[PDB]
C-alpha cells in the first residue's frame, strides 16, 4: 500500500480541490495527507487558525461519499459532474467536507485512497 499504491501516492503530494460552502462560497483549499497515513493537513484562511487547526485525522472521518450524496453538494454543486465531487463526513462536530476535484483522476484518488486508510 502507501508507496505501491497510485492512490494514496497522489494524496501524500496533495491536491488543490475547491471547497463548497454556499452558491457563491467554493474556494481552493489544498489538502494533503500525511506520512504517517494518520493525518491530512488542509489549508485554512479562518479569522484565528493555527498550524494543528490545519490537521485532521482520518480517525475521524466516517465515509467518504463519490457523487451528489450531501446536500450541499445536492443544492451548490448541480454545475458539477457526478465524478468530479465528492464528500467526507466525520464522528464528530466536524462539518462534512464538500469537495469540487479538478478532474475525475482526482476525485477517484481521494475518495478510494481515504476508503483504503479509514478501512
Ligand atoms: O465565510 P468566510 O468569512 O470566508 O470564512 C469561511 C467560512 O466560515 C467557511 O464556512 C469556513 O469553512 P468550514 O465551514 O469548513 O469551516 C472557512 O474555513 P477555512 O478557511 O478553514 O476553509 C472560512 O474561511
Amino acid at each position: 500500500g502507501l508507496q505501491d499504491d497510485p492512490d494514496l501516492q497522489a494524496l501524500l503530494k496533495g491536491s488543490q480541490l475547491l471547497k463548497v460552502k454556499s452558491s457563491s462560497w467554493r474556494r481552493e483549499r489544498f489538502y494533503k495527507l500525511q506520512e504517517d497515513c494518520k493525518t491530512i493537513w488542509q489549508e485554512s484562511r479562518k479569522v484565528m487558525r493555527s498550524p494543528e487547526s490545519q490537521l485532521f485525522s482520518i480517525e475521524d472521518i466516517q465515509e467518504v461519499r463519490m457523487g451528489h450524496r450531501t446536500e450541499g453538494l445536492e443544492k451548490f454543486a448541480r454545475d458539477i459532474p457526478e465524478d468530479r465531487c465528492f464528500s467526507i463526513v466525520f464522528k464528530d462536530q466536524r462539518n462534512t467536507l464538500d469537495l469540487i476535484a479538478p478532474s475525475p483522476a482526482d476525485a477517484q484518488h481521494w475518495v478510494q485512497g481515504l476508503r483504503k486508510i479509514i478501512h
